[PDB]
């Protein structure tokens, strides 16, 4: 109910919301870093660590324009435009799997936001 | 509130119930494979992955007689001799550290849980 089972046949997911930490680094363009031209870093990041990786929440866009229009009109799938400024990690398999992807995303994840790290 | 903040002065907890699998593998004993001669390879196994990882459930002193008799005097420590034999990992941890520990000890616990794989 509770337990892992190794046998299950359903995968597992998880799922984490990292905050970018503005509030450390108000200046450093996480938004920008993290995509990439194109977005092609992002796209990247999730084929090396084999997770879905996602930059939501207010700035997540840069285009405040474009943001406020995209709330205002309502539509839930912008929902996430009033969170606080945020990564979400998400990825399934069976434990073992599971696990390690969602460590190799974290640790990939934390390099970009904690820039000034080592 | 259900954010990861990579500032935050907690560590985060991972914890999880593995069973251990005895449907699937009736005959082999795995309580006397994990723990080992005088619990050395246990030992040897948090060593090396950094985890707490505990076997617990109906048969885990293997010894029905001592078991019986510790369920019986009530004491809440032992609550845990009603359960489904499985084991249980516990981590703690930043993020990142948190879930490459938890993924490490997952991963070598099921070498033991999947004794016949590759
Ligand atoms: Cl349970
Ligand atoms: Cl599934
Ligand atoms: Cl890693
Ligand atoms: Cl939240
Ligand atoms: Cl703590
Ligand atoms: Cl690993
Ligand atoms: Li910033
Ligand atoms: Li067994």
């Amino acid at each position: 109910e509770n337990y892992l089972d190794l046998f299950s046949h359903k995968n597992m997911k998880l799922k984490e919301r990292v905050l970018i930490p503005v509030k450390q680094y108000p200046k450093f363009n996480f938004v920008g870093k993290i995509l990439g031209p194109q977005g092609n870093t992002i796209k990247r990041l999730q084929e090396e660590t084999g997770a879905k990786i996602s930059v939501l929440g207010k700035g997540s866009m840069r285009d405040k324009a474009k943001e406020e229009e995209l709330r205002k009109g309502g539509d839930p799938k912008y929902a996430h435009l009033n969170m606080d400024l945020h990564v979400f990690i998400e990825v399934f398999g069976p434990p073992c799997e599971a696990y390690a992807l969602m460590a190799h995303a974290m640790c990939e994840v934390k390099k970009f936001l904690v820039p000034d790290m080592m």
